[PDB]
């Protein structure tokens, strides 16, 4: 199994740079709106900072071509700059707010120019482990379903521990973070249980099934046990997204939970699963199906 | 640290679907030529004979919801070249390159001429690649980007019984001793790309991971004796030179990192992990580590 990003071309066609004074970050140009982190305008009072701004103070560029700003507004932590040109490369798109544990592709950009693409999992504490250098703010995270781009992340900051935090495309942070340059702590991270379960299903699909036990369990039982091992509690949505893999294998989700509970309490007893002594938690049920099928 | 592919947009604009008979795979449309694996034309295939028997009209080439008219065809090594009557307006600046083993490249995996995923691969010393390629992936390409120029280095042809993959450059020459016939083929013994493992250990130190460092040291030759024993590639002096920037940046001499790797090979990691991995990783070049 490989971490595999979506092809980035449809998002590349939407990347621009936004500059206030000397401060440049990336923006997302969809139809006639450019979306970018509000801290391009800088414990700040963003509303009073924004009131002082006029359209003509914002430099928006696609490459070296200026896009004239004709309106500006703030939605939570994102600035929306209305521009006078509809992006001819606008894909079919939606804005979605993902759940922790879900994965997405990031197009890392600097000065509006893409540098690389890679897959991220959002940790249960709402941080991501990116590759985000200075000037990466406004880089976006996305999934692609058919020809529809689902934008789910916009990058804003790095935490003291080196992980990253940002918002959805409506400007609402993932996690208990603010776009102030203050010291901020993420919750203690946990292992993404639903993704480990997906991984075990993937092992079964490939014929590696020694760890399957003859018992089952309750979701509450598992969640109480799993908390002792630094595993995220399962939600009903988690059970639901395992449905296709459960159907593919005939193994009930709660039967797989019992198998995982046994692995956690007893360990691997010297064995490997998919050729690894470590359980993997960065592949979602969707990722497993994409790469097997 | 993180495996990072090049942005794939310039390659996406070149992918088309090619069908002959009941066989469908991907092609690369640059200017007015579509490049694809010649096994689209079909256990011992005489491709020259099968090719003489094909008509231009036998080849169904689609760029999305548009058929492209094949006005000509030829074969260079294991690559079929279909001349079409329309030039691809999205053709980027490009070159065809043959990569060296241990170098890396991005793969745009495609099915039915539609891009599905992008990821980073290395050309293994035994000239296989560890890809994620399913039925219908043939003709997917590998590439690097330098400035705005796309350097195409790989086109996908086959899977080996061990689950690794083999293909050609865009001139149609296989990497490795493989043949485009439907036989189970084994690769040579693979070996580990030492200079990349060292680059990755330096990446681990930059990210604050340093439990594996030691005060021990070693000569280049004594390192290489132990490396070869564990089926690692010998480290050349040019590879030492290539590691210079990461050495400067960390203040850890290349041969000091070699001494740490020797200890890792001899003992193991004893449950410990490096950058999250129970295994020593060898598909990051020095350049890949520096650029990031
Ligand atoms: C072209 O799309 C296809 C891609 C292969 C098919 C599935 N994954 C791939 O990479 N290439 C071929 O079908 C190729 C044509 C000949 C070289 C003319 N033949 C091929 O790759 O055969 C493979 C199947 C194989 C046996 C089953 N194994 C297991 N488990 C792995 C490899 C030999």
């Amino acid at each position: 199994f490989r971490k595999m990003a979506f092809p980035s071309g449809k998002v590349e066609g939407c990347m621009v740079q936004v500059t206030c004074g000397t401060t440049t970050l990336n923006g997302l140009w969809l139809d006639d709106v450019v979306y970018c982190p509000r801290h391009v305008i800088c414990n700040p009072n963003y509303e009073d900072l924004l009131i002082r701004k006029s359209n003509h103070n914002f430099l928006v560029q696609a490459g070296n071509v200026q896009l004239r700003v004709i309106g500006h507004s703030m939605q939570n932590c994102v600035l929306k700059l209305k521009v006078d040109t509809a992006n001819p490369k606008t894909p079919k798109y939606k804005f979605v707010r993902i759940q922790p544990g879900q994965t997405f592709s990031v197009l890392a950009c600097y000065n509006g120019s893409p540098s690389g693409v890679y897959q991220c999992a959002m940790r249960p504490n709402f941080t991501i482990k990116g590759s985000f250098l200075n000037g990466s703010c406004g880089s976006v995270g996305f999934n692609i379903d058919y020809d529809c781009v689902s934008f789910c992340y916009m990058h804003h900051m790095e935490l003291p521990t080196g992980v990253h935090a940002g918002t959805d495309l409506e400007g609402n942070f993932y996690g208990p973070f603010v776009d102030r340059q203050t010291a901020q702590a993420a919750g203690t991270d946990t292992t993404i249980t639903v993704n480990v379960l997906a991984w075990l299903y993937a092992a079964v699909i490939n014929g590696d099934r020694w760890f399957l036990n003859r018992f089952t369990t309750t979701l509450n039982d598992f969640n109480l046990v799993a908390m002792k091992y630094n595993y995220e509690p399962l939600t009903q949505d988690h059970v639901d997204i395992l449905g296709p893999l459960s159907a593919q294998t005939g193994i009930a989700v709660l039967d797989m939970c019992a198998s995982l509970k046994e692995l956690l309490q007893n360990g691997m007893n010297g064995r490997t699963i998919l050729g690894s002594a470590l359980l993997e938690d960065e592949f979602t049920p969707f990722d497993v199906v994409r790469q097997c099928s």
